[PDB]
Parts: C-alpha cells; structure tokens; sequence
C-alpha cells in the first residue's frame, strides 16, 4: 500500500519499460476521494506511468474547445471485465524469476495494488505457446476417456499460478478455457496441427466424445478447485481450415460449428454439473461477423446454447467495427460480444518484442476504447508474460507480451501495452455500463465513458497524436472538468456524481 515510482529504462525504442526485480516494483497509494472533485491517472511517451492527479469541477464553462459531453442515460453493455492468459510459455516465464519477483508480478496483474485483472484466459492442453505437444488424452481410441488426465503443464504450473492470481485478488477473477487441439484420433488428418477437423459430423462418436472432453476438462480443473465462467468452442476454428497451419488446430466451417454446439457440445456441457459454464462461439478474427452470428444463431438448436460470441484482433484492419461488431451486434443485442485474444508483434515482418514501445500500448487501448464503443464486454490479452526473445514457443512463433522475464537478471519489464491495459482494467470494474460520450467537435482522440457499479463515472481519454488537446468533459449532473489531453497521452479520469 506504498507508491512507489517507474524505474524506467530505456532500450532505444519510443518509451521506457518499467523494471521490477525480487525487491521492487512500481505501484499504487492506498485508496484514495471528495466531492466536486475529479481523480486524473496519467501515462506518457515521454515516461509518466498511470499518475495520480486532481482537479475541480466547475459550474460553468465557456469557449469553443473540444468539449466530450456525457449522456448518462445513454446505456449500452455491462462490461464482464480483463485479463489475459495463463499459457505454458507464460507460466514458465512467471515461474523463472524467485518467488519474491514471482508476487510483484502476480500483484502488478491481479491485486488491487495493481492493476485489478478479472479475467484468465486457460488453453486446454497445447498450443503453439508450449514447448512440448500433448492433448489430455493421447491414448489413441480412448471413446469413453479412460486415460483423459491433467500433465504437470497444468497440475504444478498453471494451476498453482492460477490459484495465486485468485488469493491475491480482490474482485473475484472469471476462467476463460479455449482449447486449440483435440486428440490426434479424433481429426481427420491425425496431427495436432495442419488442414483437419474432427472426423464424422456433429452428432457421431467422435464429435459425443470431443464435447466430453470439454467436461472432463472442466471435471478435473473442479478437482484442483477452480471453476469455469466460460469456455470456446474452439481457438481460431477458421485455422484448421488451412493447408499446413503450422501449429495445434481443429477446424470448423460455421456451419460444422453450428451443429457441433446444437448436438453434441451444448447438449454435454446443460447436462453436466458444468451447467452454468457459459459457450462463446467463434474465438476467431471479428471479420467472420456477421456471417458467423447469423449461422449459428439464426439455428434455435444452437443459439439456445451460445452465450456469446468471442472475438480477435489480428485482422481488425480488414474489419471496420460498425461492419461487424455493429452489425452483430444489432442483429443478435441478447448475445455479448467479447474480446479474447490479442497481441502484438506477431506479423511475419514484426519485430516480436519491443521492449517500452509505445505504439504498442497505444494499439492496445485505441482496441479497448474501439471495442467498447462498438458493444463489447471485455478485452483479454494473449501471453501474460514471455522471454525477450518472445517465447517460448515450440514453432518459434514469438510475439510480445505487456510484461517481459529476464531470467538472468531475476528481473521483469512492465512495457506500456500494460500500462494501456491498466487503464481500463484497473479502473473499470465487472458490472459497470458503457454511457454515451459526444464530442462538439472533429478530433482525434479516442474516449469512451463508462458508469461504475456504485453510479461513479469513468472515462479513457487516448490521444494517439503529437498534438496537445486541450478539452472540457461536461457531465450534466456535476459540471465541467476543464484538462488537457497531451500529444501521445492516454488518462482517465474518475468521478464521484453523488
Ligand atoms: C531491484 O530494483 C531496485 C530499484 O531499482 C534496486 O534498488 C535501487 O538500487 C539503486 C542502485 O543500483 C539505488 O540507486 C542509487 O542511489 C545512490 C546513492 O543514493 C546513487 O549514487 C546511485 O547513482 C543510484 O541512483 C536506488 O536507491 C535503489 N532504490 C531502492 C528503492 O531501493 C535494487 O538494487 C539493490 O538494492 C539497492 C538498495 C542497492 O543495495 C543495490 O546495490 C542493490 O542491487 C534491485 N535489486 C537488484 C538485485 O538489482
Ligand atoms: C493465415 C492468415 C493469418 C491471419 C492472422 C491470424 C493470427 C492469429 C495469431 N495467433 C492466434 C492463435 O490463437 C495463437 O495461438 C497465436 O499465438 C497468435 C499469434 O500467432
């Protein structure tokens, strides 16, 4: 409950990282405000990371600037909440450094002296983020699942990390699982990766056991004591539809989704004691929607199984948000839409890992506020920490994570894509309501206002421009915040409306 200040270093990129070690870390005051007053967090390019300020309310205002005027009764989605994913590369990356460096980056996450992470994203056994390739029932033939067990990759690693992520946090963390493989017998082309589905069709022994994978999953993560809010139906199913896709896949055309869910994956999972486990479709790039939504959910066998539908960033250039996103959503407004996997660097020309890039960060919030804008619940980031080198990752397929391990200097970065991150995690809590928020005028921020739970406001400001904005928030129950948005700044603000 100290603050303690950004040790920041730099590695010749845009901005500094913060480095941490078994001794120190940066982080938060102790709680904290007063009326008439709004609380201001700040981060920069030029090295401010999430600080504290304060300022008044005015009555009045006047002038021809920016002004955001909130629209409280303007309500759209509850946000279920962030996070990002507990796989083996990240798990052996946290497990790398002494376990008093171990805690700071577990608290920097997932306490509330951090920055209040909800959500853990878990691979059901391998992905290309392992160093070895294993299903939970290798055993070749094995229908009824007789040999279905849990390796250490999750019995020591993921398991005993997850539990420490839970006892450090406040509010209570949701389990997100998505798995990337089935058992090579059960694939048309019996290999973990590669052009393949499961062999029949939905409805036959092979798709009845795939679904009862998925409890037995959920049976022995229940044994170690930790329980699901939600599971996919499978990681990027699109994947599996490509000739030589080099890494753990399963592909589905949405239609063979569709009726997997109708027959066999929704019927198991209502039937089970994992009833209230809830089903996310799609877990693949957001321009698949509408198309996809209307596949399976214009099918009542299925949509009466599907919760949501979950969504990628890495083509989000090639999908305008009101294209899909909105169109989705205004189409299908009872089924949520839900960000659940993203990172940077891992374009075949990318660099994987930037240490203190801060286009990175801002890439992460400009998605944040552009998916809540457009109707999503949460945002879930990939790797919760990797290597410098952007690993491990059994096919070399390294990208960057918002914390990097530096196992020969028991040392860990805080890059800004975390800071970008906390922004919002820290700030908005599960339950709170995206308002409305309009601008008097063209610019070039993003922003997005929210409403907490307890009727507080929030409000991100990014300014991915050179350019200082000065600007007014005007909510019509208190009054005016007069700020300024700095050239590549991002702020929220805070505020009580008592
Ligand atoms: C873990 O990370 C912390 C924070 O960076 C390290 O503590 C810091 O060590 C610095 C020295 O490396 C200290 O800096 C300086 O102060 C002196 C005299 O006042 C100046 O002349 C000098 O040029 C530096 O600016 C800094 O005060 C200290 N910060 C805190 C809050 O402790 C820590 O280093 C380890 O502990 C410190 C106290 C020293 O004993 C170090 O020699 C020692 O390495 C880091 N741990 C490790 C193992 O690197
Ligand atoms: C073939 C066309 C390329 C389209 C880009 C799709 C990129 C997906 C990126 N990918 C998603 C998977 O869920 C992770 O397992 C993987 O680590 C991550 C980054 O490669």
């Amino acid at each position: 409950e100290f603050a303690r200040p950004c040790i920041p270093k730099s590695f010749g990129y845009s901005s500094v990282v913060c480095v941490c070690n078994a001794t120190y870390c940066d982080s938060f005051d102790p709680p904290t405000p007063a009326l008439g007053t709004f609380s201001r967090y700040e981060s920069t390019r030029s090295g401010r990371r999430m600080e504290l300020s304060m300022g008044p309310i005015q009555a009045n205002h006047t002038g021809t600037g920016l002004l955001l005027t909130l629209q409280p009764e303007q309500k759209f989605q509850k946000v279920k909440g962030f996070g990002g994913a507990m796989t083996d590369a990240a798990a052996l990356n946290i497990l790398a450094l002494s376990p008093p460096a171990q805690n700071l980056l577990l608290k920097s996450y997932f306490s509330e002296e951090g920055i209040g992470y909800n959500i853990i994203r878990v691979p059901m056994a391998s992905c290309d983020f392992s160093i070895r390739t294993y299903t939970y029932a290798d055993t070749p033939d094995d229908f009824q699942l007789h040999n279905f067990s849990l390796p250490e990759e999750d019995t020591k690693l993921k398991i005993p990390l997850i539990h420490r992520a839970l006892q450090l946090a406040q509010r209570p963390v949701s389990l997100l699982a998505s798995p990337w493989t089935s058992p090579t017998w059960l694939k048309t082309n019996g290999a973990v990766n590669g052009k393949g589905s499961l062999k029949g069709q939905p409805g036959d022994i092979y798709h009845q056991t795939w679904a009862r994978y998925f409890v037995k999953f959920l049976d022995a993560y229940a044994e170690h004591k930790l329980q699901f809010w939600a599971v996919t139906a499978e990681n990027e199913p699109s994947a599996g539809l490509l000739s030589g896709y080099p890494f753990q896949c399963l592909g589905f055309t949405p239609e063979h989704q569709r009726d997997f869910i109708a027959r066999d994956l929704g019927p198991t999972l209502a039937n089970s004691t994992h009833h209230n486990v809830r089903l996310l479709m799609l877990d693949d790039q957001r321009l698949l929607l509408p198309h996809w939504a209307k596949v399976v959910l214009t099918d009542p066998e299925a949509a009466k199984y599907v919760h949501g539908i979950a969504v990628h960033w890495y083509l989000d250039f090639l999908a305008p948000a009101k294209a899909t996103l909105g169109e989705t959503h205004r189409l299908f407004p009872n089924t949520m839409l839900f960000a659940s996997e993203a990172c940077v660097g891992s374009k075949f020309w990318e660099q994987s890992v930037r240490l203190g890039s801060w286009d990175r960060g801002m890439q992460y919030s400009h998605s944040i506020i552009t998916n809540l804008l457009y109707h999503v619940v949460g945002w879930t980031d990939w790797n919760l920490a990797l290597n410098p080198e952007g690993g491990p990752n059994w096919v070399r397929n390294f990208v960057d994570s918002p914390i990097i391990v530096d196992i020969t200097k028991d040392t860990f970065y805080k890059q800004p894509m975390f800071y970008h991150l906390g922004h919002f995690s820290k700030f908005i809590p599960e339950g709170s309501q995206r308002v409305g928020l309009v601008a008097s005028q063209k610019n070039d921020l993003d922003a997005v206002a929210l409403m907490h739970p307890d009727g507080s406001a929030v409000v991100v400001v990014l300014n991915r421009s050179s350019k200082d904005v000065p600007l007014t928030i005007k909510d019509p129950a208190v009054g005016f915040l007069e700020t300024i948005s700095p050239g590549y700044s991002i702020h929220t603000y805070l505020w009580h409306r008592q």
